[PDB]
């Protein structure tokens, strides 16, 4: 046989007898895409009439097989095995395709579990339960024949206004590249023909568009670009082995993403090692002649998205074709394709394609990860403030107040597939229920109805909040950019109005961003952030409310008082996060509302003891950091204890504080134990004015706490020695346990 | 004589000379200052005493002989000149000081005009009557002994929370180099000699901190910076050869301005040729270690701006008085300091120092600029929305209504004179532990015409109701508003800021406005007084864009007059009852609310937008008033574009023309802007951008043509590898009455290979007017 | 008066009202030359007729109206006086000429002292005696309305069969640099318009050509070319206040140095803060088309050369007439041009000659300075080996 389809033979080796053999058109075909849908008759069964055009001369990538058709997952996997055995039987070399899908919050297709949206995965600060989740995620994409899904997000959120906060892993780059790392590794795996490609987006700096608006420019300088945007895409590269990237749509500074080689080339590939693909964000190679208008046509866009370092044009085929012309006429070098197709049949024959692209049909029923969407669930509700009210007591008559009180569809986020009441009926609680407003609108005709039921009750429990989506009567996800913050509609004056009746209120946010509370926050009695929870919403909602579960949940992104505070963010520098000499803006704190890691329980935890050894370290050794943590108080609970680090007279101003390690501890009532933080000095490399990644000798500030303003313990160890260039590999993260 | 001594001799073999004969601590004594109030007794006369102290090696600067100490021109002349004398005499090598005060509006001292603000000055789009300004202020300056005015402000405002939006022209690169190479070039003259040192400031980036807060991080990406904050730095160096920068506060992207050498001395000494002298932001040297936590001491502070290109240490020596104990320790060379008391001695020389020091106290009274003050204010108003109500007709009664209506003090900016010393009469009010001059401030300010006044000269029939304060929340006052309103024809409407320093202030330095409403219940005022259903005439006297999106549309017509100074209350009564045709346009955009800042008209084609619906779910990504719109009480009609040739090289130049008729029946002033776009670039450009600009008188069914020349140098932008091009394509002419109201478009091509723009190369489109 | 006429007024002002008041081609006439030879008549006297032609506009510098003339000093000092007072009074402008000669070893003419070579002068290492023997050159050389000496050589040599071995101050970067300062601060003196301004050439790498050869490449890695080849230069210009610098023949690794503005502009001007004027090399604007091949004509060659930052084209006008043509057809901007004529013109002001472009012809005779000459011949010559036979 032909050394690519003998499986004795290194995959280097069948890669470049494969690529010998091929025609410029066919290595073409290699760098795009078709649609799923574009394969289906109106029945959703594979049409050979059709694959008979678009596969003719193979393809890289099919889009959305199950995410673009509807289709239930045993006829995804049945379309998928039609499409494979096309490309293997009928294509003259019998390249089978790469399949991708959506599956941020779990496989975007029918029939796949709905897990709480990403901004809730990092409000668990819990790694090991989302690589359980990516874990249940790989199983369920493999039995559809799906190879690459299209996360995670490790754009860092310090903008709430951006309508994709909460695909997002909030403000902290240490918290984002953790979490990002156990994503893609649950994902993955060891083995990736056992496993799912993950693809890191939106590379890089996507969120940070002026004025928080979708697609606008990114205009970030150097060491902030390397320290807080580029950091977690770092980390899964090289601590993960994350096979795929997808670009940023923005500019960054006058240069598009999808045409930047600098970026695309030598920060990922030469600089970082990454040896995988690089997708388009979808149309990113035609919007570069559309949209920012650098681009006079379909040939020069590809032309300068392929030399950036795109691999495969998502979700169509539109400028990569134009390829063959290119090299036809001179234009580019086929040795150019040579070195993109190389990439991806490399990861074609890695997923193990050339010896079994198929599935097996009757095994291809997707199980069910509802406990593991509860666990997250239960985990990532915040509790932001309880004067006592909460746990309520189940013999009080309740007053369920709001749009989100009765409204399935609205606690789903962006990329879930199919975008309460119930959960208090099944729990026993005795209530009424009055709507009180839309999510969205002015009316107010639902007003009098809530005020009279809250007026009748022991207590109200208002639900307000937003429906996630990509059109315009959605109020955040994807293209829904909210400029001021305020609850979408007549939600803040629905809360204002029952608050006004002198009942306790328990307010409840299901929603995808940080919203302004500070005309609400003195007004009601506790508040809970609910980032938007999918199918296990409800229940752990009312789990919570009784205290059956203790929350625990602590913020990843900064709360802001108003959206004129934007940004706020926990680890400014010593000039930033004030104003300068006054503190405060003439009509506004410049503290958050709300900081990060901000979350309270029903519980007590009373910490002490901090040790930190040795006190002197040279600027490659490591300290370890430990405290003892005890639930004083009545209830067993979860802590999220977080430690941060400080830094003043290094030769470039540092943050004040900012997050390095944390670990989420178990303890029964009056349980004691020991956490500890082995800190090696490479997780506190930072740039210095050369740009360089050195650690200096000087004094770093050690801060353990119940959140970033919750700072319980301090004290502080010495770098001595030589300042230290840090070169090649080195840490990214603080190791934490329990003794 | 001694060569340094000999004027016949070169400046060069001057500062040779007199640099080989100093030791150490006399040349680290030219790199310090004193300020004035420390070398004064009880009764504002020079201390000999204390001078031995301050003085007895020399001294770099006097900061504020006469802002620092409430002395009158005639009294600060004289404190100057005994300095002089007790440095010329009294010091072994004689070098004489040199004195700096601020002059943003004017000397800031008293006496001295209270010009219209730096945005308002923009806002006349009016270089020639900016030059005529600082060249007054150069002559007020010289006769008190002052050799260098802190200004102006080149800072790029496109964040109106910011505090000092007012001291900056606009958002504008071209606009604010435009403006400030007039206003430096009035100011210095010719031979520097005979004029006074421009100090252009804050460089550089110090207009785009971290949420608008003050000396929060300015983090500007590379081109950016360069394009937009650097831009007007530049043309001041090369085109107005400015002879001082002041630094920036904040830290760019990690590293602190004052310690940055890559900014103070690469770009700004090698890359741009500047051969003057970088004076220190006020205690910046310190502040790294106090503020920026980056120097241990001041030692290490003192070090770090000496390397960085900090030329002299304001407003008092603090750290730089341990470079001496630097060098003695061998941490570091002499030569570098020998380097910075060059530059001071060979600026000291050029100012004429060593031949003639002092002045002519009988000469010293400062003459009244009004007149200039008026003219400024009268092209500066900017009418922003007019149903037809103004002009009002002068039988009509009206209601005057506000804060701003009533208050003096509120027409006055944070680097005039008698609000920027509210600050010193506080810290005085401070001490718990162990007069002449409250009184002067308040009788100073008594001598300024109010709006109140102005209403009553004009001979209207008026009632007025302060309706409330400028902060706090109490509504007490509504009540009288309302009833005067009711029983008047209409209520003019005058409420803003009150700028300065302290926690009373709104607007200025230190006092940012998150949220961007109107201060205090002031809103509320507009709104309960336009419910009586009369017509309202809202005048904003305010030093920063206010969200006006909750008063538009209930009120008749709004003007905005950024904060006038003494001219305030005339321009906008003669404005109100159209003695004056209003024709100011804005500087910079107006938000429609906070949440949608930053907008500014040179977006990219992505700025501007949300992808894909366009606006914000809550909010139009449109600003409420775009940059350029001020109307008029008349029309003018614009025809005959055109464009000559249509295919230029990259280095060559194209004459745009366009005829302008004033087909209304008042006389009129317009600004005609001529914006320009690309697409198609290497990289991404503004879908049109500001690039030429004139002021043309109208008469009543007179018709110009107006004519920008424009070379394609003034169009280079920076390309993927950091390099200043011009590539071929086609560019788009757009001209019109603001960059939203685009009256003739059309367009040209750029043909042949790719330019490098290397060296000297124009900054400046030119403007002038022909026979239609 | 017109300012740029006025003594009273400082320099800059005086350069920018000239500036303002320039023709296209009067700027470009400041940036080129003409051969003191092509203005002479066959009896050695200034030629109105051939001026005419080739001063109408003004012009940049007169080559070697001594060196390349063969006329005695009293005779080349009355050349000089009347090509001046043809500028001075015949010209709508009236800006003088900058004359240079070379100087190395003395003022190259005839009636000049022959002073020793450059590797003779570094032998003495004796600086002060060479600044002694530069303060004389001065002398010589203003006594015939001479303004530049195109001296020292500053290359360091390394390789001994380079022809130009004996111009150099030797193989050691700090000597070279040394004897280099002492060399220009006698020809320039603290005010210029009472000295000559020195021109340290080849900048920079000329002394270390492929296989010794004259003009061939010089290729050499950056901490080598800073700490021994710009070493000196900077030193120069640093310390000596250097006024005029002229470049290398050679490339450097691809590039030829009359092509580099990295060189002649980035180093020089602004990393170093030269404040004088380039001089081309002779021929050094034309050959990067004839020899180099870099440029397809005189314009392009032109253009290379000025956006390298030579300002003045020597020994004559050959392509630099091309700038007119380049900025009238939009190729380049005049404000490139105005560039370098704003370094020319303010070194004209600094050497007095709008005041005082003439010289006494009568007190042109130039004395024998046999006894410097000596001296250092005296303490050049190297005893290599002595068994006691001397
Ligand atoms: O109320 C008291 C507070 O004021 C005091 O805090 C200090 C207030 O003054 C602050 O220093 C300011 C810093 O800014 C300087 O402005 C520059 C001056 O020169 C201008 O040309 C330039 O444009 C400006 O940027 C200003 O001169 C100086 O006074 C100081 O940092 C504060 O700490 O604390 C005590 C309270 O009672
Ligand atoms: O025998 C005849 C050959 O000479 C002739 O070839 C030309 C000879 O002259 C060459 O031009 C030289 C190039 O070097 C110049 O020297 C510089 C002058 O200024 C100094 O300050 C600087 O230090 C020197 O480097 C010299 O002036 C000039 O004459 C030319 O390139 C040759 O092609 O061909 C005809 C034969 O018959
Ligand atoms: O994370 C990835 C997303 O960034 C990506 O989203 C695409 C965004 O553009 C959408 O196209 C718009 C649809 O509406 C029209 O009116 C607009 O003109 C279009 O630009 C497109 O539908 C999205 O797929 O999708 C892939 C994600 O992994």
């Amino acid at each position: 046989m032909e050394l690519y389809r003998d499986p004795s033979q290194p995959i280097e080796v069948r890669v470049r007898d494969l690529l010998s053999r091929m025609t410029l058109e066919e290595k073409v075909a290699q760098l795009g895409s078709v649609w799923g849908y574009e394969l289906i008759d109106e029945r959703g069964k594979f049409s050979r009439e059709k694959a008979k055009e678009l596969l003719k001369n193979g393809i890289g990538q099919i889009t959305r097989p199950g995410g673009s058709t509807n289709l239930e997952p045993q006829e995804a996997a049945e379309l998928v095995n039609e499409i494979q055995r096309f490309l293997v039987e009928e294509t003259r070399l019998g390249i089978p395709a790469m399949i991708h899908e959506e599956c941020l919050t779990g496989y975007m297709g029918l029939g796949g579990t709905n897990f709480p949206q990403a901004i809730a995965m990092a409000s668990t600060w819990d790694p090991d339960l989302i690589e359980k989740m990516t874990t249940a995620v790989r199983e369920d994409m493999r039995k559809i024949g799906a190879h690459q899904g299209l996360a995670p997000v490790l754009d860092v959120a310090r903008d709430p206004r951006w309508g994709r906060t909460e695909e997002t892993f909030g403000e902290s780059p240490y918290l984002v590249a953790r979490m990002g790392v156990s994503y893609v590794k649950g994902l993955q795996g060891e083995d990736i023909k056992k496993g799912v490609v993950a693809t890191v987006k939106h590379f890089a700096g996507y969120s940070a568009s002026e004025g928080g608006k979708n697609w606008a420019p990114t205009n970030i300088p150097e060491r902030e670009f390397k320290e807080v945007f580029l950091f977690p895409f770092e980390a899964a590269v090289k601590e993960a082995n994350v096979l795929s990237v997808m670009n940023s749509y923005s500019e960054i500074d006058g240069v598009p993403c999808a045409a930047n080689r600098k970026l695309l080339t030598d920060i990922l590939r030469k600089d970082w090692g990454f040896e995988g693909i690089v997708v388009s964000n979808y149309f990113a190679v035609k919007v570069l002649e559309d949209y920012h208008r650098i681009a006079r046509d379909k040939s020069e866009a590809a032309r300068l998205a392929l030399e950036a370092g795109i691999d495969v044009e998502l979700p169509k085929t539109e400028c990569y074709q134009y390829l063959k012309d290119l090299v036809e006429k001179g234009i580019i070098s086929e040795a150019l394709i040579d070195e993109a197709v190389t990439r991806v049949l490399r990861l074609k024959f890695m997923l193990g394609l050339f010896e079994n692209p198929y599935v097996e049909v009757e095994k291809a029923k997707i199980e069910s990860h509802r406990d593991i969407a509860l666990e997250i669930a239960r985990k990532s509700i915040i509790l932001l403030k309880n004067d006592g009210i909460l746990p309520l007591q189940k013999n009080k008559k309740v007053a369920l107040i709001g749009p989100n009180a009765g409204e399935v569809r609205n606690l789903l986020g962006d990329y879930m597939y199919l975008a309460v009441l119930d959960a208090f009926k099944e729990e026993g609680i005795e209530f009424e229920y009055a709507k009180g407003c839309e999510v969205t609108g002015e009316d107010r005709s639902g007003f009098e109805e809530a005020i009279e039921i809250a007026k009748k009750s022991d207590v109200a429990i208002v639900v307000v909040g937003d429906k996630s989506g990509l059109t315009l009567d959605c109020t955040t996800g994807q293209s829904r950019d909210m400029a001021n913050l305020k609850l979408p509609g007549v939600q803040e004056e629905l809360v204002l109005e029952v608050a006004k009746t002198g009942k306790p209120v328990v307010l409840v946010l299901i929603t995808g961003r940080p919203y302004s509370l500070k005309n609400v926050v003195d007004k009601v009695n506790a508040i809970l952030q609910v980032w938007l929870p999918g199918e296990a919403g409800g229940r752990a909602i009312v789990d919570i409310i009784y205290g059956k579960v203790n929350p625990s949940g602590k913020l990843p992104i900064s709360f802001p008082r108003s959206a004129g505070q934007i940004p706020v963010f926990h680890y400014v520098k010593p000039s930033g996060g004030r104003s300068h000499w006054h503190g405060d803006y003439v009509d506004e704190s410049t503290k958050p509302l709300f900081p990060f890691g901000h979350g309270l329980s029903y519980t007590k935890f009373e910490y002490s003891n901090l040790r930190i050894e040795p006190k002197e370290v040279p600027p490659a050794g490591e300290v370890v950091i430990k405290v003892d943590v005890e639930n004083i108080g009545d209830r067993d609970g979860d802590e999220v204890v977080q430690l941060y680090i400080g830094r003043e007279f290094a030769s470039v101003t540092r943050p004040v504080k900012e997050l390095k390690g944390f670990k989420r501890v178990s303890l029964k009532a009056k349980e004691k134990k020991t956490v500890v933080f082995r800190l090696h000095m490479d997780v506190l490399a930072y740039y210095n004015r050369d740009m360089k990644l050195v650690v200096e000798p000087g004094e770093f500030k050690v801060m353990v706490g119940s959140s970033s303003e919750d700072i319980r313990l301090t004290g502080s160890f010495s770098v001595v020695g030589e300042k230290r260039e840090v070169v090649g590999m080195r840490k990214f993260f603080t190791e934490a346990c329990e003794e």
